[PDB]
């Protein structure tokens, strides 16, 4: 069940999906498509492999360098990084030129949702999360404490009062909103231009508020990243094709999903755009859906969805990132076109497609991404420059060369984002040989992470992002702890981030309040010109000093890390579920994703390498945490317990192998082990 398409031996499920579902309506001759795809693969594969080899070669050099330099000669270290080509010169100041970009990205500051593309139900909700009920968000979360079955009026009243107080912040009266006796320029029984329409529609900081006359709706997830990478499990052509079909469906605009509850079924569909009467009596139409990005995989992994003849290989698995650019690009044409075969809805209003590119190391790797995109646009007949790139700043070689990384994509970049979880994973792996690292929770307060976050913004603004491309920060992982999020996450817009990552539609609605409270444009303007971080700060390796930890602190870290690896991996391996809510050793429900795994496994691998803990301690902790995870999953009938037969569980062995072999994984990446182990489970 592979179709010969010249040099490509394509899994039929993929071949049929492309020819039967994706190609018609694109005006791309099917034979030209496969031939052109063959050629991109032939031409770009050697450079892809070469880039990966450079990764390994640099890491080998750093490992060796630390063998005797074990401490700290900062100057010698820095000059070594220069000599080996790890740290490259900063180019001169420039301004990005990226154009054809939507207003959601250039003009608006607000939340950005990330969702697993493989889950249609979740994807649909994510795309529809552009608008959400503040009342539902308040009532349904701990943002309104339970202090002091059916609706509860004493809660609803707190909800109403909270929204009222929010109204006084975002759309202030001339002379609280509470005292309003009714509404009719708008009148209530400060800035009159914040009345934009009715069907009552208000705008503050470029974001809409709708008061139903009853409820307050907030424009919430302005943009949404449909994720093929860390939040999904996709290890073969079957899984990939599920992902590509959902993405195709979102871009056609006809993705639907049946939802059955309480003996009733409703079909989930995409929301229409929203019409209003303007105050002059004219018409206004606003987007009903989040502007969609897609997160492709990075440069590392290969996929047997296509096996390749020619070049330097023998039926070589194709590079996954290459095929993601092709197939996510192809599907996204329908989100730009308006013919009969292209579905009822479009995504961009401006002729762009937005791909998030993760896990890139350094400017050559950004240049290669841009060439891939260029070659794909050629095969697809999209104008050059249509595939715009969201750059994840989440690898040390990228952070340290960030200005050159942006310049390498100056014509295509629509964001940068501090993917802080991967970035910490890379920090640990890169300096693995330097000595034992501080605890995961100490990393938050480290010199390097502070310079990483600040540099990103500075370099962004210095490259002229204000008004042209987002500057983003990272995910809030604690899904039930929304009072904490409303309290803490205001820090990101206050730091000049025009966007930050949220885990669900409800979190998007609550985080949107922060952008009403903080004028991110003015914050960005006050940041303009400032230089708040240094290369020497970034190069401060977060090594633990001696006598850093009482033995209980060591033990708390180990169990916490093992429980989190196990809770996430067991669902990954046994169920093919890539984004799980997993309760830590302190109880709290977290969004675990592959990057959370990278951090935990690398920290443990580092502690093992330097004798902070033993192999025996690791096994012991894993065995102790297994049944806790089994217990957490008990009410799920699809779950199979890991205990007591730990060595018969592929999931368990996968968690063990991530830690015990963690030091040998390229840059600490979890895919080689996880992909291997998921395939093993499927074939069992
Ligand atoms: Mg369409
Ligand atoms: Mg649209
Ligand atoms: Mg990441």
């Amino acid at each position: 069940d592979r179709v010969s398409a010249g040099n490509l031996r394509v899994a039929r499920v993929l071949y049929d999906f492309v020819n039967n579902e994706a190609l018609p309506g694109t005006d791309i001759n099917p034979n030209s498509f496969w031939s052109g795809v063959a050629k991109v693969v032939a031409d770009l594969t050697p450079q892809n492999q070469s880039l990966l080899n450079s990764r390994d070669e640099l890491q080998a050099q750093i490992d060796k360098w630390h063998r005797h330099r074990v401490i700290f000669d900062v100057d010698a270290y820095r000059q070594f990084l220069i000599d080996i080509g790890y740290l490259l010169p900063e180019p001169d100041d420039f301004t990005i030129s990226t154009s054809g970009v939507d207003d959601e990205i250039t003009m608006t500051a607000g939340p950005q949702l990330v969702v697993p593309v493989l889950n249609a139900r979740f994807a649909l909700n994510a795309a529809n999360a552009r608008w959400g009920s503040l009342y539902d968000a308040l009532y349904g979360t701990d943002t309104i404490p339970e202090t002091e079955s059916e609706y509860n009026k004493i809660r609803g009243d707190k909800v109403i009062a909270y929204a009222r107080k929010f109204m006084d912040q975002a759309v202030p009266l001339a002379s609280s909103w509470t005292n309003a006796t009714g509404v009719s320029q708008l009148q209530i029984a400060a800035s009159p231009e914040k009345f934009v329409g009715y069907n009552v529609l208000l705008a503050n900081h470029g974001l809409h508020i709708e008061v139903l006359i009853k409820d307050v709706i907030l424009e919430s997830a302005i943009t949404t990243i449909m994720d093929f990478e860390d939040s999904v499990t996709a290890v073969d052509a079957d899984d990939k094709v599920r992902g590509y079909r959902n993405w195709l469906g979102l871009n056609k605009g006809d993705l639907t999903e049946e939802v059955n509850k309480d003996g009733k079924t409703f079909t989930r569909v995409l929301n229409a755009d929203r019409s209003y009467t303007t105050p002059d009596g004219g018409e206004l139409t606003l987007p009903g859906r989040s502007l969609l990005f897609v997160r492709n995989v990075g440069h590392l992994t290969t996929s047997d969805a296509i096996l390749v003849d020619g070049g330097d290989g023998q039926e070589k698995e194709v590079f996954e990132g290459i095929i993601d650019a092709v197939f996510t690009g192809l599907a996204a044409i329908h989100g730009l076109k308006t013919g009969e075969a292209n579905g009822p809805l479009t995504n961009s209003r401006t002729g762009s497609i937005y791909i998030v590119k993760p896990k890139m190391h350094g400017p050559a790797e950004v240049a290669f991404t841009c060439e891939l995109f260029s070659r794909v646009e050629d095969v697809l007949g999209l104008p050059q420059g249509t595939l715009k790139v969201g750059i994840m700043d989440e690898e040390r070689r990228t952070t340290l060369n960030l200005k050159a990384c942006i310049k390498a994509a100056a014509d295509r970049v629509v964001f940068i984002n501090t993917g802080f979880l991967d970035r910490t994973g890379d920090e640990i792996h890169t300096s693995m040989e330097a000595g034992p690292m501080i605890r995961k929770g100490a990393m938050k307060n480290s010199t390097w992470i502070k310079a990483y976050e600040d540099a990103n913004v500075d370099i962004g603004l210095a490259a002229g992002f204000k008004g042209k491309a987002q500057i983003g920060k990272g995910m809030w992982a604690m899904t039930e702890l929304m009072a904490d999020m409303v309290e803490q996450k205001i820090g990101q817009p206050k730091a000049g981030a025009t966007t930050a990552w949220v885990p669900s539609p409800t979190a998007a609605t609550l985080h949107a309040m922060h952008y009403h409270q903080v004028d991110v444009a003015a914050v960005q303007q006050e940041l303009t010109g400032q230089r708040r971080a240094t290369v020497d700060q970034l190069l401060t390796i977060p090594l633990a000093k001696k006598l850093a930890w009482a033995p209980e602190e060591i033990r708390e870290e180990v169990d916490n890390d093992c429980q989190s690896i196990l809770g996430y991996v067991v669902r990954w391996v046994d169920q093919g579920i890539g984004c799980s809510k997993v309760p830590d050793i302190h109880n709290v429900a977290l969004m675990e994703d592959r990057a959370t795994l990278r951090i935990s496994s690398q920290l443990l691998a580092n502690w093992l390498r330097h004798g902070v803990i033993t192999s025996e301690d690791v096994r012991a902790s894993l065995e102790r945490m297994a049944p806790l995870v089994d217990q957490q999953n008990a009410e799920d009938p699809a779950y199979r317990p890991m205990a007591p037969n730990f060595d018969d569980s592929i999931a368990f062995l996968a968690a063990q192998e991530l830690i015990l072999s963690g030091a040998q994984q390229p840059n600490g990446y979890t895919e080689p082990i996880l992909h291997r182990r998921r395939r093993e489970f499927k074939a069992q």
